[PDB]
């Protein structure tokens, strides 16, 4: 019932993984980005966090399984050799054995013991040089007990960390030693509420949102950030509520894009649900199966919010 040691090793290899997102973006990005087949980008920053991740993992835990977001059956000659070049200050690994790590990460979840990295969490927050998150998870049967999030950009560079039962702790990425404690606001009123979203207009319906915070009386305009840094400024105060919400009920979330930040913010002494209010289920595999958009929130105005969300959506097909 205790996960220290998964705790220590995901806040270690989130620092270093922070290191190699901030070495990649020191160049031009563009020779440095893929566009899949579903036209979402990905970096030398993705694979080469990807490669580490899964390889220090394997290395401590051999036993467990990875659900990571990237795999090499489409990586170009020139995007893998740069990730070569970065993975190797790290991780003595020949460039067969790199392309092995990273494809270490096609496990569906549900039963047993679980990592769940996604190595740039807002990948175009990261080609836009504003938030962007390392997100590592360690759950088993789909309940997480480990939650770290590295957020290189945010206020000089800072890692969020929990596990449950234990609280939520903050660290600068220079200095995963000695950290402090966080918890969400205390804001009891929405009319000053600070809000948060996507800055990707087709992540979330931006209209909506604007008609449930003008429902809620918010007076102070939204906060857009790319990532799941959005649930680090959840449960460190800095905001109140972030919203995602869905234009349809096909689309079902990632657990990658997910898994750490719920947990920290609960942690931290806020709530995270679905917009209709229901707890999130991550032992149904790779995604969100059996929920629907998020709320995320300080706990005081989570429900007072939901209510609102779930009217203003409830035309959804
Ligand atoms: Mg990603």
């Amino acid at each position: 019932m205790s996960f220290d040691k998964e705790l220590a090793l995901a806040l270690e290899i989130v620092q270093v993984s922070c290191k190699i997102t901030t070495s990649v973006a020191e160049h031009t990005l563009t020779d440095q980005t893929q566009i899949k087949n579903d036209k979402s980008p990905v970096t030398v920053g993705d694979y080469s966090v990807q490669a580490y991740v899964n390889k220090k993992i394997h290395e401590t835990f051999p036993e467990d399984q990875i659900v990571a977001e990237e795999d090499t059956k489409t990586i170009p000659e020139d995007i893998f050799a740069k990730v070569c070049k970065h993975v190797q200050i790290y991780s003595d690994m020949k460039d067969d054995e790199i392309r092995k790590s990273i494809d270490l990460g096609n496990s569906t979840g549900g039963k047993g013991r679980h990592w769940v990295l996604d190595p740039i969490d807002g990948t175009l927050g990261f080609l836009r040089r504003e938030q962007y998150a390392v997100c590592l998870a360690f759950m088993i049967d789909g309940d997480i007990k480990v939650g770290v999030l590295g957020c290189p950009n945010f206020e000089g560079g800072l890692i969020v960390a929990a596990q449950k039962g234990c609280g939520a702790k903050m660290f600068s990425v220079n200095d995963i030693k000695n950290g402090k404690d966080i918890h969400v606001s205390t804001t009891p009123k929405t009319s000053d509420m600070c809000f948060c979203e996507s800055v990707e207009v087709s992540h979330t319906d931006q209209s909506r949102s604007k008609t449930i915070t003008e429902r809620l009386q918010v007076t102070k305009p939204p906060v857009r950030m790319d990532s799941q840094c959005k649930y680090m400024a959840i449960a460190s105060g800095r905001a109140d509520v972030y919203l995602r919400l869905p234009r349809n009920l096909s689309y079902q979330e990632k657990i990658w894009d997910h898994a750490a930040g719920y947990l920290i913010v609960k942690e931290a002494g806020g709530k995270v649900t679905d917009i209709y209010g229901n707890d999130l289920d991550f032992s149904l595999g790779r995604t969100l199966c059996n929920n629907h958009g998020i709320v995320a929130s300080n706990g005081i105005l989570h429900e007072e919010t939901v209510n609102v969300v779930k009217d203003v959506l409830s035309d959804l097909k």
